[PDB]
Formats: structure tokens, C-alpha cells, sequence
């Protein structure tokens, strides 16, 4: 599908057996999701943007379904105000910018 | 053009007669540029990112060209880690997400 940018590009995703709303974010290198209790191992990480840094937990090889498109990769979990789908997963669903 | 997301979608912009590199950021509502000198009046504002809130100068109705596509809209100037082009200008150049 084609998504216009009049409003925030929010889409439904499926991760760890849960449906969530997430932002398709071409400005995010990696995916960052709101706090959730994912099983498995993880390693600490710090990611920065406007306002400074937040501490996140990096999970590897996490399967996420984005608008019926499946994708598996790195997922960061921490106190982000929004679920953010980053380029590491956007490439896996064939997402492009067009103008 | 069509832009894949295996690399940061960086483009050259022109604002105030000066060239810069900026990030096409579908996850940003607004356009925020690093500290620079711009002509015209402004008003202090606050904007929140992943790491908190920062103080920015709001310039209204500023001419800005993005990949040879002209836009005229709001430009925020402050201590952002990266020059980001937000949806307020992405819509003006006809940018969409496609997958
Ligand atoms: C700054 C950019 C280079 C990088 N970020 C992506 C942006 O899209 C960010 C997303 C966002 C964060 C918080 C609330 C809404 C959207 N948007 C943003 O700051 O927009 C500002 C200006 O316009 C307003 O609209 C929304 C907020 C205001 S990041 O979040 O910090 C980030 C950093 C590292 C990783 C892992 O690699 C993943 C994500």
C-alpha cells in the first residue's frame, strides 16, 4: 500500500503474541518498542535523539509482522513514548520513500 | 525518486541560501535543524523527542529546497543531534511511504 504523511504513519504490528500500534519511521536506524516483557536474552544499550538518551534492552532475531508482512531482526525495548519501526525492519517489508 | 532504506535517507537541502545534509524522517512531525543563523523573526518553543524536551527557535514560512523540490513551512532550530525533515515538509514535496 501507499501511506501519505498528512498524519503520523501509524500501523498495526504483531510481536510476542501482541498487537500494537507503531510508527513507520525512516529516521530510526533500529526498531524501538514501548516497555514490554519479552522472554529470552538481551543486552543493554543506549540510543540517543532529541532530548538525549534512553536505556533500552536489545533483543535479537525477534519476529514482527507489519501490515501482514513478516520481518525478523533486532528489537530494542525501553521507555520510548511511541512504538517505532526502524529501517532494520522497514527494509525487510520492502518499504521505500517516493517523491 | 524511489529511496530504499538500507542506508540513512540523507539528502542535500538548501535553506537560507546554504546547503546542508538532512534526514528524511517520517517519524518526525516537525522539521528540526541544527544550530544555524536564519533571517527573519522567530519565537521560542519546546519539542520532545525520544530522550526528552529541547528548546528551539521556530521560523515560520521559511523557503527550503529538498532534492530540488521546493517547500515553504515551519523550521525549528535547536540542539538536535541530526538535521531532520519532518512530515510538515515531506507532505509539501509529495513524499509517501510505499511497500
Ligand atoms: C531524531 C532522529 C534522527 C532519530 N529518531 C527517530 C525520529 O523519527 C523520532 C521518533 C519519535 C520519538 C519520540 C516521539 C515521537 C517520534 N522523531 C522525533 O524526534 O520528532 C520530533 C520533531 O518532530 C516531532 O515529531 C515527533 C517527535 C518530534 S529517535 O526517536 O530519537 C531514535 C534514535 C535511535 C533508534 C535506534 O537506532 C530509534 C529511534
Amino acid at each position: 500500500p501507499q501511506i501519505t504523511l498528512w498524519k503520523r504513519p501509524l500501523v498495526t504490528i504483531k510481536i510476542g503474541g501482541q498487537l500494537k500500534e507503531a510508527l513507520l519511521d525512516t529516521g530510526a536506524d533500529d526498531t524501538v518498542l514501548e516497555e514490554m516483557n519479552l522472554p529470552g536474552r538481551w543486552k543493554p544499550k543506549m540510543i540517543g535523539g532529541i532530548g538525549g538518551f534512553i536505556k533500552v534492552r536489545q533483543y535479537d532475531q525477534i519476529l514482527i509482522e507489519i501490515c501482514g508482512h513478516k520481518a525478523i531482526g533486532t528489537v530494542l525495548v525501553g521507555p520510548t513514548p511511541v512504538n517505532i519501526i526502524g529501517r532494520n525492519l522497514l527494509t525487510q517489508i520492502g518499504c521505500t520513500l517516493n517523491f
